[PDB]
């Protein structure tokens, strides 16, 4: 609706989604990310799409949860996922991404997470990272995109590889692999068959049906 606002809400015990709005090429869009508690610390999944928005997110997190963000992971190299990494670093947060994501961000002119994730090289690879599992499903919205599962809550965060139910277009496919995308969605289906909440990269949370909806949109 209005640009530059940031909110959080509860998904499960120790799991929240953050939502922010931003202006892009003459239009305003919402965008989602995740927050996961690990003891008395927080793990952040993806920026809030810009420096100003990311600084507001840290202030909302401090007022509403009150535990420190110590680590952050960006799930691909575009600005809605890394824009704000420099604010996070100045706040003392350790920032991470795959090596391919870090190289692509630099090619693009974007902010670059400091540390490289290990073990995510081929389609189907998965690694534990504190309270979440990180999965590379294959190329989809981009060749580097990751998805994130929370075993304690049975929640799947699909990022920009998963479209909301209300979407009719795949959007910016400049870096997409439309030929591979359906296969990558099937890999998620088969790896996390039991997930009961699926959070897309933009729009309302849904169920596993979002994976088949995504396939349908991307095919057309
Ligand atoms: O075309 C989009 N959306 C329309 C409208 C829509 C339905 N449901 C939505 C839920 C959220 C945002 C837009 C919608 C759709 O698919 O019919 C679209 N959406 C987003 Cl996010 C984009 C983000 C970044 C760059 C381009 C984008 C984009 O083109
Ligand atoms: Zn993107
Ligand atoms: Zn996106």
């Amino acid at each position: 609706i209005p640009v530059g606002e940031v909110r959080l809400y509860q998904i499960a015990d120790g799991v929240w989604s953050h939502i922010a709005t931003q202006s892009f090429d003459g239009a305003v869009y919402p965008s989602n990310g995740l927050i996961v508690r690990d003891g008395d610390e927080l793990l952040l999944i993806d920026t809030a799409w810009g420096a100003k928005n990311t600084a507001a997110l840290l202030a909302e997190i401090e007022k509403q949860i009150g535990l420190p963000v110590t680590r952050a992971v960006s799930t691909h190299f575009h600005d809605d996922r890394v824009g704000g990494v420099d604010v996070l670093r100045k706040a003392g947060v350790a920032t991470y991404a795959s090596p391919s994501t870090r190289r692509l961000a630099e090619a693009e002119g974007n902010e670059i997470p400091t540390h490289s994730l290990e073990g995510l090289s081929s389609s189907g690879d998965a690694v534990r990272f504190g309270p979440v599992e990180l999965f590379y499903p294959g190329a989809a919205h981009s060749t580097d995109n990751l998805v994130v599962y929370v075993p304690s809550a049975n929640v799947l965060y699909g990022g920009c590889a998963v479209l909301a139910l209300s979407r009719t277009s795949a959007g910016n496919v400049a870096d997409a692999d439309l030929a591979e995308w359906p296969t990558s969605v099937e890999r998620i289906q088969k790896h996390y068959p039991e997930a009961e909440v699926v959070i897309p990269g933009h729009g309302l949370p849904g169920g596993l049906d979002l994976l088949q909806h995504t396939a349908n949109v991307v095919t057309a």
